[PDB]
This record gives structure tokens, C-alpha cells and sequence, in this order.
């Protein structure tokens, strides 16, 4: 969660037709800015898309004509737009404007100081309920930075080579085994087995819980359950099944390699728990900027006929990974 974050402005480009404004670089992210409100190399507070940052016109005037409504409270949700013909991702604006943080620099979460929160659509009715407990602390929740984000480490990590995957668009499932304990878990919370979850009703038309106990290992089987009803049902599925793209070692701590883990994905289909796996597509030694590797985002999906939401990318060792997200997808399906 880093939502708004004290950055340091990139190259600044004008943008054509009219000088009123200008284009300005925060780290993989462009956005457009008022001409005369930032200096290259100059500090500033970076709102990412999906934050939600309530009504404020000393603070937040150019977000005054998209305040909309949501939970009650209320502000403007900034998702990706094109503001006169310049794609533009998120809010940068100068530390003036924030008198009460000029103690902070660079690398500052300061998402809980200003409030900010994160948007989130409507999270489908048969995704969560009976709550068991909280997701168990020795596994690894599911996030993928934006590579975006990761300008230093990208260049930095080159020479690396990387397993690459569709990125699928339903929500995240873990489930998993410690000892006797076979367990269920959606992004947050350990869920209950009850009559109609999903999650736990995906997990048992596979056997996956019957291919853990067999593995005799504490294992972790994170991917991700799309179908039906879930984000408007991208790929056109019928019903709802797991796709697998993590698998997390709790004893050691870390996640399985890509060849561990599809070695371990066929060690289960051999043995009749038949479990998908996310698309795989070739596996990528980086050499690549930013820009290249959001290039690659756009394409087919599982369904070869339909746009991906993008690409998530893990270095073979298992120990870094991103995700690269089309920009096209998000102009699409602008209730993302
Ligand atoms: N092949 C894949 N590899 C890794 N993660 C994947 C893959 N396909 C889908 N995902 C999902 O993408 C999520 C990480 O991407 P992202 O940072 O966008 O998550 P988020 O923004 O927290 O939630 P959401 O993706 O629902 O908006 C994971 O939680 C995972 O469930
Ligand atoms: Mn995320
Ligand atoms: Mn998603
Ligand atoms: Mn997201």
C-alpha cells in the first residue's frame, strides 16, 4: 500500500497544442502537469490510479470535476485518462501544497497522513462470508508491484531471465497445508468450507486439498479463481476454476522457482489432481525499459480471442517479480 508516496520529478517534455500544461516522467509513470508547477528533479507527492482522495479544493482543485460517490465519503477515485490527447496516470503535485510534510523525502508512504484510501469495485456476493480467521502470517499475501515502479531494479536486474504469465482477472486464492491443517484462504482472510463459497467449492472440483495432503508437504497453492460473476467474466468461462501461479514453501519461507513449481504442477496432474495453471508463454531474459516491458502487456488472454488485463513476470530463482499491465486494458474497461 503505497498509494501516495513522496517522489522525485523525471524528464519534463511540453506537450503540443497548448503550453498551458506540460508532460512530466514519475518513474515509469507519465502524467501531466501545470507549466510552471514542477522543476526536474524537484519533490513532489505521487498519487498512484485506484487512489481514492476525498473532496479538498485548497488541496485538490483539478480534481473537482469527477468527484464522485463511494462508501458515503467522497472525493475522485483517479484511474487512467487522457487528458487532451496525453495519456495520463495518477497525481503529482508539489510539496508547497503540503505544508505539513516538508519533515518527509523520498520514499515517504504518506498515504495514511493524507487520507488516502483505495478504490475497489463491487467485489462479488460468493467471494467472501464466513470468516475462519485471519491469512495465516506464515504465507505470503499475493501482490505484484507495478513495473512502473520498479525503474532502478529493473536495469539493475538486467541479465535476468523470467517466467512470464498472463495476468488473469478474477481474485486472488491461497490454499494451503501446515501439518494436519488444510486451509482456504481468498486475499485476506482464512475462509470457512461452507455450502456456496467459491473458493472453497473451487478448491475441491480439482482435489486440490486431496493433491496437498498427498505432496505430504506445507505447501502453499496461491493463484487466482476467475469465472463467472467474478470481473465481469473476461475470458467467458463457464462456472469458476483455479489457475495456479504461485506456490509458496512455508517452512523455507519462499516461493518455489518457476521450474520447482512446474515441476510440482506436473507431479500433481501425474497423480490425477488435475490443477491449472495460469498461460505461460515464453520465458524473457530482461534487457528492456519500462516502456518495452509494458509493450508486452496487450494481447491474447486465456481466451485467445479477448484483450489480457496484462503480464506478470518471476526471475527463475523465485525471489523477484512484477507485473506489467496493459494500458490499453485500462482504458477499455474503465471499472477497473
Ligand atoms: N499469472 C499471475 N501471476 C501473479 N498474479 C496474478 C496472475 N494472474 C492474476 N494475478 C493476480 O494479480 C494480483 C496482483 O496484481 P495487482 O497488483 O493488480 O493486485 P491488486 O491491485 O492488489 O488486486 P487486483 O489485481 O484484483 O486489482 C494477485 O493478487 C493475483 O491474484
Ligand atoms: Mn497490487
Ligand atoms: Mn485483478
Ligand atoms: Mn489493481
Amino acid at each position: 500500500r503505497k498509494l501516495a508516496t513522496i517522489r522525485t520529478a523525471g524528464e519534463i517534455t511540453p506537450i503540443a497544442g497548448a503550453e498551458a500544461i506540460e508532460c512530466c516522467h514519475v518513474d515509469g509513470w507519465t502524467c501531466v502537469i501545470k507549466k510552471g508547477e514542477f522543476k526536474q528533479g524537484d519533490r513532489g507527492v505521487y498519487f498512484e490510479i485506484d487512489s481514492f482522495i476525498k473532496e479538498d479544493n485548497d488541496r485538490y482543485p483539478m480534481l473537482s470535476k469527477q468527484v464522485i460517490d463511494y462508501e458515503g465519503q467522497r472525493g475522485t477515485r483517479l484511474r487512467t485518462a487522457r487528458l487532451r490527447g496525453q495519456l495520463s496516470q495518477g497525481l503529482f503535485l508539489p510539496m508547497d501544497r503540503f505544508p505539513e510534510l516538508a519533515s518527509n523525502q523520498v520514499g515517504d508512504d504518506v498515504t495514511e497522513i493524507l487520507g488516502i484510501t483505495k478504490w475497489e469495485p463491487p467485489i462479488s456476493t460468493n467471494l467472501s462470508g464466513e470468516i475462519l480467521g485471519e491469512f495465516p502470517t506464515f504465507i505470503s499475501k499475493t501482490d505484484q508491484e507495478a513495473v512502473q515502479n520498479l525503474i532502478p531494479q529493473i536495469e539493475e536486474n538486467k541479465g535476468q531471465k523470467f517466467e512470464v504469465t498472463v495476468k488473469l482477472d478474477g481474485s486472488s486464492m491461497t490454499v494451503y497445508r501446515k501439518d494436519d491443517h488444510i486451509g482456504v484462504c481468498g486475499r485476506n482472510w482464512e475462509l470457512r468450507e461452507t455450502a456456496t463459497n467459491a473458493q472453497w467449492h473451487a478448491a475441491r472440483r480439482n482435489k486440490m486439498i486431496e493433491g496437498l495432503q498427498f505432496l505430504n508437504r506445507n505447501l502453499a497453492l496461491q493463484g487466482e479463481i476467475i469465472g463467472e460473476s467474478i470481473q465481469g467474466n473476461l475470458e467467458k468461462l463457464k462456472g469458476q476454476d483455479f489457475y495456479l501461479f504461485d506456490i509458496y514453501d512455508i517452512d523455507k519461507a519462499q516461493y518455489l522457482t518457476p521450474i520447482e513449481r512446474q515441476s510440482l504442477v506436473k507431479q500433481l496432474n501425474d497423480n490425477g489432481f488435475t490443477v491449472k495453471h495460469v498461460p505461460i508463454l515464453d520465458d524473457l531474459e530482461l534487457n528492456h525499459t519500462a516502456e518495452q516491458i509494458l509493450a508486452m502487456a496487450d494481447g491474447p488472454s486465456l481466451n485467445k480471442n479477448v484483450k489480457r488485463e496484462g503480464l506478470v513476470f518471476k526471475r527463475l530463482d523465485g525471489k523477484f517479480s512484477f507485473k506489467a499491465i496493459s494500458n490499453a486494458y485500462l482504458e477499455k474497461h474503465k471499472d477497473r
